[PDB]
């Protein structure tokens, strides 16, 4: 992931401008070797046209070049790039969003399993654990970068996100799916025992443990769909057809012909073509954008920093559940105890952020005595 | 279902470009007919001009043909193929959100519902087992491949889906509809007898499984609808004559003319129109896609894979209500027990991915001493 | 409603194409009236130019062509079109989402609601007969079919939707706006009534019931939401306006002049203007979509079949709350009780479509030994 | 508001060009005042150059008219019209979603709360009062025709929303922002004073008030937020600029030159410039569309009746939890009693409606008989 | 936040244009810089070209001029920015959508928690803080001015948003990410050690108060998930590089060549390019509509007033929670006390806002007695 939030919080002079001048998840990055493989075809093309054709042939070449021109049209490859990278950007965000936080189920496990001894702490961090089991579950069977750290159900077991005994239970319950679904299983079961037990206080907490963690299961299965149903191949086919198939007439009919023979538009000869390089940056990296979020949990620059979100969810969560519980700071009065109205101070830096409150957009309307009487 | 989201994790070189070279589910298997009827019909045509035609009957035609050429351009074929495709993928997707999955349920059916004696275990059976016959009716009602796995009830009584009681019951009760909403009524009704039974602990626990069962049942009716309503057949039906106008129109205004009469822009005889085959598996291939997807549980390639959905969803839900009920792995200390902050290992594969936090946006702001001060 | 899903399951040769053989809900029958004027018009404006117009006023006319024929651009048009026509399928499909369904709210009064004597009989109907009377008294309200049916309260009380006494307490709190919120109020009363009268074993039962309930109420509210609050007619007379003042210039513009003058573009006498027809069928068909999708419950053929919803609902919820009630059917174990991994048979046809379970984009990935260690 | 539903309800002849014959909140009406300024213009330019200018004046501005008419093309007026016409669109069907009504709160009012003495009269109204006060507050604030109707809280003493006691509370509450939260928090309060006093007999039921009431909190802040962010200024002073623009290009490009001199599009004199006036019509009015719809609380007529629904909301809350609470219809059996299957009566207006129930795209699918046998 | 909601409430004649003449949070205000740096490279250009430049260069750059006029349609400018700011504008409302109003929590929290003594307002003061200092602590992670009134964690307990106890258990809890989550976890401790204490009378108010807080968390997670995944470099880098790239080639084609020559298109010769800077002001504006809107938590005139919403937020839920519980005004009978149907006074100006109900489409359909008659 790149982040130039910063970057880009107010709108000064040429903010987007200063964003050209980055080479990770840039532009350059992502088509470079097709730019370079662009030019050393047209200037192959150019070279054979002005040194190998012979009279006759450079005429049948300049005719084509004519005839190509008409079949370059932006408006079609504009519309079904933009409608293909919508699609794809809706579904690269819908994918982030479907990204498994423990904060909601780690909060209610914190504080509504019950116990400070050994018990306690063993039933809330093994009801996490298994929260943070599932979603590495389905991460390393959607993330390349987590597979590449947990290739195997071993390196589960040697990373501690799963104990020797769960991984025997995973093979003795093995059939031919993904397994990712098991540790939801081992929560409401695990839940059940614990409200059995009298660790759970009332059924109210049961049923809120388990909707926290029912919403971690969609938003997995989502991750899994997702991985799965890949956009329709023959709408990408297409799209990369036009694309292609744009360029490549372009090749042709993007070459500078002879301005002894003044053809319309090719009065003046330029050895760069410059507009055909800026079409081919603009329509070619509209596509890499494409590229690049089909699949935001590869290893791209901009995909998704999935093996970081593991890492931090298993230490907030366990950090929760664990030394959190019931350990809250000492309850004291605040700084506005008897102050009806609190006005918290500004710094420097921050003094011109002071507003008077928006009181709605009929607070300003203006009327006589006679327009504000009721009537009967 | 055709998977490609393996190929495209990174946008390395030509990474769209790899899977032109695919043919399940591809443009070419879709369109090659459509491709052989248009590429018969244009070098019928144009035999008839240079073999079958006078010299005035020649001369009508070309005048024809340049006509036809001249006014292609009216035809808003990428419009309305856009605003069409954008739809049909739409509600391709929002159907196949509506594909019930009985997880949430199978944990919750797993967890509440007690007793590891036969009547448990009956118990339990017979609640998943109502889910995932609620599903198949409804799936089999709207699905081609379901439907010809079961084209009768008797068929699903012999693949096990329904017990002969069950099929006895439904014949009972038979209205002029669609009976795929039973299995439900029968789902509440047996989970208030279990409840009544003691089988169900607390009534909180039975509106949790009715409220899982309900959001199956807002599924199915959403499946049911998406097959019942489909998109307008005026819709179809205008964006169809746009596509085919348009390829009906390029077998006249595409003929290479005569190059004696050096008509401009018919100079060239290339035989082979290649940019109007081009132009063919574009527009072509951008309606195959809506013609793929418009009806997702067909037997495209590209269309959902249900029967697999149907044997998966059964040999997981009976698997979790019955051999892991209250079947948990030994619940002993993690590898962390004592470590403030774990760290999980990076093989050397994924240590790249080993990243520092997030910390937001802000983070890196700098200020002066005396722009940090409060004022008063 | 139009139904063909069946017709186009597979991307077969010419799957839409066979979609254009269809009268009922096509364009054609949407659009020949307005195309025979159309063209009555044009030619009217043909035989006036070549026959009632001396040479100077044909020279006039002809100048009046070329001028028309620059302003003639389709662009705008369908720009206008794609963004009216979206949000009037956008309303659309959210107006079939809101049509009420009872099936979830049946399902929870045949479960909670006890009592298999006639007072619980009587119970459960009332309950599930106040939820139908509200459906039916909106639909009325929206729908010009519903309302042909039941034009009057009288009409509902004959159709046995609504009792004598329902009809006297109707008329007894009728106000000066819609009354169809009354049942849901009357439903509530009767639900806590039967809670207090031990009909209802829970209260927690009883919050189910009335969380169905009100979410029906939304779904009504939505419906008269849209029924009232109509697309701006603004937006909807600017796009008439586009349309028609595009194929008003066009009666002038797509004149076929003299081709004895040989103007640009004029050069070919056809008599039938093939490109503007072509043109008359995309943009009128393209507004004849939103002109039958703008009010959905009309007695279009593409309009909601809301007559049959009506009778539906009302047989299937009666039947589910009233002979459904403890009626299940008998409970033994199923074909799998002791197979671990079931397996249901495929037929013939249904063969080809047994897959493999998708393991994950992430399960082909190889890795070295070297690649696979932990590091420290 | 304007409702037309009725009007378009089926696809007739010509059924959106009827709807051109409507004033009240016409295209038309919104821009005459605009059209008769720029006619004025227009004809006021036309009059200097055909009588003020001289001949070298009058070549000069010939020159200047062949260029603004060559370069109008340059303002996307079209592209940037339909994004931003429907932004607006969206934000205001999104604000009507967020007009609150009481329907679901006030069922569970009437149901929960309990007693029929002057008590729990008092408490239930009280309580549907509060709620109709906090509706009240935000749409004073954000609507102008509720201000005028009520330009003060004494205004809202003197029309009964408000008490002159909960009028005091306010005033000594009274924060430097709109206090429109207020009635929710007495709501709160007051809901738990009916549980503790035994008016509500369980805690779920105050539950299910207090999600009711809570989503109309939200409801109001969403409506609040709505007013205070507005669609960004720099988005609508560039729409505003490219339409602008267009018709001051227009009015000097769009000139009638000498007829004489036959510049190319000039040779034909009309005094009118119909087309110009037709796009002044598209354009304009696509602007109107958002110019009205951009605040939908104000006074035009495609507004909403924000005080039509004040005071149903007022009279139909009042009904439900005063006189409509344990005032059931009496409860006898129905029509269909011992009737399996009913069958509503159709009338002859409506005979043609009974359709068949639709069984799934599957039903009508034929296979034979070896292709419905089970493969081992 | 710029708020004109007042000044468009009613169409009236010209009412964009009259906002054509605000200074703040304006185009003017956004491209001023880069409009006048244009300015200067055109008119060196200019400059350059008339004087200190040969014939032979002169005829050079004319040609220069003509092939960069020709070819500057070229670029795709107009969809790539309709695209890309439909984009940040919905992301821009959704980052909106989650900022967090703890006014369903503060309501719960002055209801559940009950006490009127010290430790009692001492808990629902603390439990609210911990809900703004959740919020408080996730805006200062995202927002720049946010940061710069609270540049550290001790200008937090200087503010009152954190007491010196819960600065130091935050200190020792720290672990090397943002630690916004803590307050969520304290709140659910402290909300189950109420519950134990008796000042929450019952789970599921306990279980009311969760869900609030839990609400707050997911869109205090969605800011920060907004705050770090930025929307794509690569796209940035694309729409910026289109409209640079326009207005580079600007500089050049759109010279006024010397009149002499007379250019097809350049005989007019006009010191300022109108055409030019109007193009400038649509697309550089269209571009700063993204620039501003891309980090809505900066410090432009349009982006969120994130300091007012703390300010407000922490006096409005401190009274909430301390001063207004349990303290409800009296409880008499309203004005409609004995009013069946209460009709609310309308003042002079708003009396023409006074509606007859809608009572939906089908209200005023005319049918004759045999149409009426229900058919056997
Ligand atoms: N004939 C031409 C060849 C190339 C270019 C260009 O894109 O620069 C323009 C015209
Ligand atoms: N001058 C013309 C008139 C009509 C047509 C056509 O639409 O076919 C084309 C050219
Ligand atoms: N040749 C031209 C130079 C500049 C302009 C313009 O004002 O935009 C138009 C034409
Ligand atoms: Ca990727
Ligand atoms: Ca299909
Ligand atoms: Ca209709
Ligand atoms: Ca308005
Ligand atoms: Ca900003
Ligand atoms: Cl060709
Ligand atoms: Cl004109």
């Amino acid at each position: 992931t790149i982040t130039y939030t910063s970057q880009v919080a107010n709108a000064r002079l040429g903010s987007f401008s200063r964003l050209l001048l980055c080479w990770r998840g840039s532009i350059y990055k992502l088509l470079y070797g097709e730019f370079l493989i662009f030019l050393l075809c047209y200037y192959i093309i150019r070279f054979i046209y002005r040194l190998a054709l012979t009279e006759e042939q450079q005429l049948m070449f300049e005719k084509l070049t004519l005839y190509c021109d008409s079949y370059i049209q932006l408006i079609p490859i504009s519309f079904v790039l933009g409608f293909y990278v919508t699609l794809v950007v809706t579904r690269w965000w819908n994918q982030y969003e479907n990204l498994p936080w423990p904060d909601r189920l780690m909060s209610l496990v914190s504080g509504f399993v019950e116990g400070k001894d050994e018990q306690g702490r063993l039933l809330r961090r093994t009801l996490i654990r298994y929260a943070n089991l599932g979603n590495v579950l389905i991460l390393r069977s959607v993330s390349t970068a987590v597979y590449k750290r947990f290739p195997s159900a071993q390196h589960l077991v040697q990373a501690g996100f799963m104990t020797p005994a769960e991984h025997k239970q995973l093979e003795k319950l093995s059939l031919p799916h993904n397994m990712f679904w098991v540790p939801w299983v081992w929560f409401a079961n695990l839940s059940m025992k614990a409200w059995l037990g009298g660790r759970i206080r009332d059924p109210i907490l049961l049923q809120s443990l388990l909707n926290e963690m029912n919403t971690l299961r969609t938003q997995c299965g989502h991750l899994y769909a997702y991985d799965w149903i890949s956009i329709p191949l023959v709408y990408t086919q297409v799209v990369t057809v036009a694309v292609y198939s744009f360029f490549l007439t372009c090749l042709v009919g993007r070459q500078f012909l002879n301005p002894a023979k003044a053809y319309p538009g090719h009065e003046l000869d330029l050895v760069v073509p410059v507009f055909t390089f800026l079409q081919f940056f603009f329509y070619v990296g509209w596509l890499k954008v494409a590229e690049q979020l089909i699949n935001p949990f590869g290893e791209d620059d901009d995909d998704f920093e999935t093996n970081w979100i593991v890492d931090r969810n298993l230490q907030v969560s366990l950090l929760a559940v664990d030394e959190m519980h019931q350990d809250l700071p000492r309850m004291e009065p605040d700084m506005y105890w008897n102050k009806p109205e609190p006005q918290p101070p500004y710094t420097a830096a921050s003094a011109q952020f002071r507003r008077a409150s928006f009181m709605g957009s009929t607070f300003n309307i203006s009327l006589n005595k006679e327009e504000m009487e009721f009537q009967p």
